[PDB]
This record gives structure tokens, sequence and C-alpha cells, in this order.
């Protein structure tokens, strides 16, 4: 209950609107941990640094990263950020879940970042489908040839446990839609 509310607000601050709370993330997307706790307290005042450190440690998707006294979101940003994730050179197939209503536009334009900086995909079929279900009920599973992306210059990076980021996904690299 309360853990999900604080995590949703953390993602809003660290991915989209930090300046709304007086925060200035560095080029790599990090903000001061102390600054984040004080920002969160203006909405939920009974939050501590230990409560936030428990969220980061127990995050099932690996959303957040703490380097000492700093904290950032690892992906999902809507403002420019210089990330240092490792490249995914092993995956052959990647997956992306999206409402079926988006398929005609995707089959002509490919996957675009839209309001975010990068296109997000997954190595896990269940995670991709759950991600698509956020936007609507009827969801299709897209299968993406990873080597198709690499041969066209689009490197894939390991942003989370199963989450992967890439600049875009041309339609020719989408092999299947189920
Ligand atoms: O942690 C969460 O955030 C990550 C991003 O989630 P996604 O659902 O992948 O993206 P999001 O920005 O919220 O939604 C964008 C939406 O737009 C669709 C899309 C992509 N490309 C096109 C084109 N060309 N035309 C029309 N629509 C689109 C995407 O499929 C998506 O539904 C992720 O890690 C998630 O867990």
């Amino acid at each position: 209950p309360e853990r999900k509310r604080v995590s949703k607000l953390m993602a809003y601050i660290l991915r989209h609107s930090p300046e709304e709370f007086g925060l200035r993330p560095d080029v790599e997307g990090f903000v001061s941990l102390n600054e984040l706790v004080n920002a969160l307290k203006t909405v939920y005042p009974e939050v501590t640094e230990e409560f936030v450190r428990e969220i980061v440690e127990n995050d099932p998707a690996g959303r957040y990263e703490i380097r000492g006294d700093r904290i950032r979101a690892r992906y999902g940003h809507s403002f420019p950020v210089s990330l240092d994730h490792e490249e995914d050179t092993e995956s052959r197939f990647l997956y992306h879940g999206t409402p079926r209503r988006n398929l005609p536009s995707i089959l002509k334009e490919g996957l675009k970042p839209m309001k975010r900086q990068y296109v997000h995909v997954s190595t896990d079929k269940i995670e991709a489908l759950e991600t698509g279900r956020r936007h609507g009920r009827e969801v299709v599973l897209l299968v993406i040839d990873a080597e198709c992306l690499r041969k066209r210059g689009f490197k894939i990076y390991k942003a989370g446990k199963n989450v992967r980021i890439v600049e875009r996904v041309p339609p020719d690299c989408i092999t299947l839609a189920v």
C-alpha cells in the first residue's frame, strides 16, 4: 500500500519532473539522496531515508540505483540523461507488449520512444505483456530480432534485470505480433 505510493512518486520525480520539487539531476541522472527524501516528505511526511533504501533494495524490476549518497532511476526518463549501462550482446530475441490498437501505426513507423528518451523492451515475455497491460486490456506481444537492430547501428543496453533500452526499433526488425 504505502510502499507502492512512495515508489510511484519516486519514479515521477526521478524520471519526469524533478524541477517541480526544486531538484537538479546531474548529467547521469543522479540526485542527492537527502534531497529526494525532503522532496518526498512534502507529500508523505512520515517517509525516511531507511524507508527509501528499503524500496530500492527490494525493487523487483531494478528501477533504482544508489551510488553511495546519490540515487537515480535506471530507465524511463523523459529528460536527457547520460547512462552507463552495459551492452546486451547475447540476446537474440527481445519482446515488447503494447495495446493492439497501436499495431497499425507501429507496423509503418516501428517502435518510437514517444514521450521518453529511449524505446523500452524486455528479455522476458511475461514482463513485456504486463507492461503493455498498463495501457489497456487487449495487448499484443511483439517479437524483435536483436541482431537486426545491431546490424543497423542500434545498440541494446541492459538498463534493468530484464528491461532493455534502445534508440528505436524499425518495423523490419519486428518479426512477429501475437
Ligand atoms: O517502467 C515502465 O516504463 C517503461 C516504458 O513503458 P512502455 O509501455 O514501453 O512505454 P510508454 O512510454 O509508457 O508508452 C508508450 C507507448 O507507445 C507505444 C508506441 C511505440 N511506438 C509507437 C508508434 N510508432 N505509434 C504508436 N504507438 C507507439 C508503445 O508500445 C507504448 O505502449 C517500461 O520499462 C515500463 O515497464
